[PDB]
């Protein structure tokens, strides 16, 4: 209501939120650009406490898919997003790691969103695929490095037991489990959206959709990510039971050498 002194803060950057966003022709219009944090949030619907969906925080973000009346609002990896009919928003971090795959995503999306060869598909669902594109890749790349270097070891252990390698093969499942944890958030989450025809409904911005119309197009879109996620969640399930057995093997042979 009121005007009253702040709170102490280091710097009052920390009043705004900052981010790139893009116009409604797909097209990267402002970089860094700042907005007023809690007036950008009453603007687009989100309470005080959703915050941390659009904000510069990297930690203990829950993977999200609000499907609001006028935005699609994403959280995915390092991505934080709010989706228009006519405008991306896409959030900027401290995340050094998360800023660097934010540039490509940007180039990325901005080609996707901005194409005149893509008529067909509806910006907000050109903007959709590109960062389903984008998380997809980064999954990608972290499954190839944890599931090959555990293949590996557990390949060295199956020839020759050796406590070193054990040791070795137990530090490294746990990025493998780390990994499974964050993917099973998203492929759960994809499930439901999935499941839930009013959300499904919702996400078309550019026309209006009742939840009883039809929706394959935009079915077969979501089902494509979903799949390659659940498989990524099932192949890393599939090799940390794998550690198991083998950690449980060789705990019995080191038994019965004693």
């Amino acid at each position: 209501k009121q005007l009253l002194s702040l709170k102490p803060i280091s710097a009052s950057d920390s009043l705004f939120i900052s981010c790139t966003v893009f116009n409604s022709k797909g097209n990267i219009i402002s970089m860094s650009e700042k907005f007023p944090k809690w007036s950008f949030l009453t603007e687009h619907s989100l309470f005080p406490r959703d915050l941390r969906k659009i904000d510069n925080s990297s930690i203990d973000i829950i993977p999200t898919i609000m499907c609001k009346p006028n935005c699609i609002v994403i959280n995915l990896l390092h991505i934080k997003a709010l989706i228009e009919r006519d405008k991306v928003y896409v959030f900027d971090t401290t995340n050094p790691s998360a800023a660097a795959k934010l540039s490509v995503l940007m180039y990325d999306l901005e080609s996707k969103l901005s194409s005149t060869k893509n008529n067909s598909q509806f910006y907000e669902h050109r903007a959709l695929e590109s960062i389903f594109i984008n998380v997809m890749s980064a999954l990608e790349t972290d499954f190839k490095l944890h599931s090959q270097i555990c293949i590996q070891i557990l390949n060295d252990l199956e020839n020759e037991v050796n406590r070193l390698k054990l040791r070795h093969l137990l530090i490294k499942s746990k990025d493998l489990t780390l990994f499974y944890q964050k993917t099973l958030l998203i492929r759960d989450l994809l499930d439901e959206l999935l499941e839930n025809d009013d959300d499904l409904a919702n996400m078309y911005l550019t026309v209006k959709k009742s939840p009883k119309d039809n929706f394959s197009d935009l079915e077969m879109l979501i089902e494509t990510y979903y799949t390659q996620c659940d498989e990524y969640v099932q192949q890393s399930e599939s090799l940390i039971q794998d550690i198991k057995s083998t950690e449980e093997i060789v705990n019995i042979i080191l038994d019965a050498n004693r």
